[PDB]
């Protein structure tokens, strides 16, 4: 019902994937290093409260009537809902506070990719807060109140709501389906594989940046789907595009979803074949993305897709090689990348005296 | 995650207990062929019966012929009904087609201008709507999407709104949710069990003058933006004065419990509850059924939050219109703005497996 906030790593990466997401990117408006560390400390205290289901500060009510409530109150009466709050630092942040020489080399700028159609307003950002919970209102309440505490020092650059499974009605032992209708997440790094997380996800001290040990690197991509075009393709084109059948999610020529794939039975430009580590030098990713549907656009189409989030030990050896291998993916007919950002995700908050970003500052 | 019965004298999704998620879509009809339109209404109803029971539309989501697109888009496979409801409504603009002019109900009143209005006409109006409510947003989206797909050619989506969480209650035995202003919303509503109050205030009656509408209702949708920056810097006393209830318990001012009856003369002359209360409006009562939304940022460094407000009533002219008029001096006005609007006549329920949506109009 709650997920511990403290640890060697930040929660919300290897911890169980919650039902809903509210992802927020912030831009820093202050030049004062001290004012910013002060904010980071205030945020951590508030995050401790929020992840345990308490209001921030003095609470949402019952204080001096002449004062605004410390907490906007829309979460009163709700449970922690497995809220986790993960903070990340964007490349642009390291142009401030004299941190230029402390940018990790592993936090590489993404190249341009064939087909990219990036909306500059929903891209990048100085920092991010990933808010995962089973209740969308708990997640939003977290983002809202963190933005309120930071007003005057950070502004909200862009924001994205997402949903995955609804765990009160869907079994834990069941792969969710994305909005194209295929099972999503079958071949992924699991939170249980400590060895795989150490190899592919967590920054090692010998990786070159000491203050990032225990951290990870995050790639965010807002990926629109062309729903109405996808929905007119035959059942067979859809299955050809991924290399798995729609119903069971089995690799072509196998019987069960979790049969290991035989890559040569797939079409050379099938998604799974091109994304598989065997096609990419062993490059392996922890995917933790969410579906989104924001409404309908100007021509009556559904503005929906996948808010793709990947964690990895080094952007140069994780996302970048695999995304590059998708240049000729058959899926590309049906999707379009319209938003992008990278963040260095610092190590965890070790105890009640620690704070977000303490190793960097 | 059980199913809600599709068949009834009334459409589900009104007096029904309020489900967690909303996906509301308004459609414009692009066909002139009345017969084409009736066939669509029949096909939509057949799809709805599957969808509300948790079944794939048509022949299913896979295992049909390889060379043909699957009948169901597939993203709801293996999910429970999730209390899905599908509620349909006809906008006034529809009665200018298929020779329905004479049949437009008198209670399908057009709304006047209200002070403060700033209605975006692209996200307003519409020939008809489908209100999709469920506890799982993937289920709600799958129903809209698949309904939109079946209607390709004869209807298109004029605008849609998702609500990520409810701000209304038709079950006063369960906890009242809060809106994005932090207040409990829905304490003094109409409960799905109060048969008397639903007949008196929500269901259209035969004598009301439109026979095909008997058993149906009238729906007002108002998209309402909240100025949360302004609100979040107001004192707690300011906030509690705006409504007339306290923030924590949600009790009428001066009283101790959420559900104690308000004593209106103890509230400010411009408190929201005082002005909205039926005693202040000649007994007018609404069924509120709204949902919160947030659509990203406003591009000015802030979250964009609001409330998608839905009211069902027996006659718009005796329901929303007088209560909205009385809010002209509401203290809440300083913190909100109405930015979208639409009215719909909601037909009666689908009686059985042989009936269909709008059969009493067509
Ligand atoms: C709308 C966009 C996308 C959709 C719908 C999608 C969908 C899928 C599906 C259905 C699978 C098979 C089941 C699974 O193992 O999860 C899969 C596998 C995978 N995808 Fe994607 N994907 C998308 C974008 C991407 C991107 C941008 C990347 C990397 C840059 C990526 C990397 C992978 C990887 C590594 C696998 C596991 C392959 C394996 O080892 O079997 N996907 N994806
Ligand atoms: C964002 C806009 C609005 C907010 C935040 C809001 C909030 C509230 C709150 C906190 C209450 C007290 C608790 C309750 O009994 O539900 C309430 C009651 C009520 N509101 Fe609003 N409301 C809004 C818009 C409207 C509109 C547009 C109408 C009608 C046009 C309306 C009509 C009513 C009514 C009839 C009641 C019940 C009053 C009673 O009988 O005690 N509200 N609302």
């Amino acid at each position: 019902s709650a997920v511990p906030f403290h640890g060697a790593h930040q929660a919300g990466i290897a911890t169980p994937v919650q039902d809903r997401l509210h992802f927020a990117a912030f831009d820093v408006t202050t030049e004062d290093r001290a004012a910013f560390v002060a904010l980071l400390k205030e945020w951590t205290a508030a995050a401790r409260r929020l992840t345990a289901g308490h209001a921030v500060g003095e609470g949402a009510y019952g204080g001096l009537p002449e004062a605004p409530p410390d907490d906007t109150g829309e979460a009163l009466g709700l449970k922690p809902s497995r809220l986790t709050l993960t903070i990340g630092f964007g490349p642009s942040l390291f142009t401030r506070f004299g941190l230029a020489d402390l940018r990790p080399e592993a936090l590489a700028d993404l190249p341009k990719f064939p087909g990219d159609n990036l909306d500059r307003a929903r891209s990048g950002g100085d920092l991010c807060v990933q808010a995962c919970a089973d209740d969308p209102q708990v997640a939003v309440h977290a983002i809202r109140n963190l933005a309120r505490i930071g007003f005057g020092k950070v502004v909200v650059r862009w924001s994205q709501l997402g949903f995955g499974k609804t765990s009160s009605t869907t079994p834990d032992k069941q792969t969710p389906r994305n909005l194209l209708g295929f099972k999503d997440g079958t071949r992924n790094i699991a939170g249980t594989e400590k060895d795989r997380l150490d190899r592919f996800v967590w920054a090692a001290e010998k990786d070159g940046t000491p203050w990032m040990t225990g951290g990870s690197y995050l790639v965010a991509r807002r990926i629109r789907m062309h729903i109405e075009t996808w929905d007119r393709a035959s059942l067979q084109e859809q299955e050809d595009v991924f290399g798995r059948d729609k119903g069971e999610g089995a690799p072509v020529g196998k019987a069960k979803e979790r049969d290991e794939p035989f890559l040569k039975a797939m079409k050379p430009d099938a998604h799974v074949r091109l994304a598989h580590p065997d096609s990419n030098g062993g490059a392996t990713l922890l995917r933790r993305g969410y579906s989104f549907t924001d409404g309908t656009d100007g021509l009556g189409r559904l503005d929906a897709g996948l808010f793709f989030l990947a964690y990895q030990r080094d952007i140069r050896t994780g996302f970048v090689p695999v995304q590059r291998n998708l240049a000729t993916d058959a899926l590309n007919e049906y999707i379009q990348h319209v938003g992008s950002a990278v963040f260095a995700v610092p190590p965890g908050v070790r105890d009640a005296d620690d704070w977000w970003g303490s190793t960097l500052f």
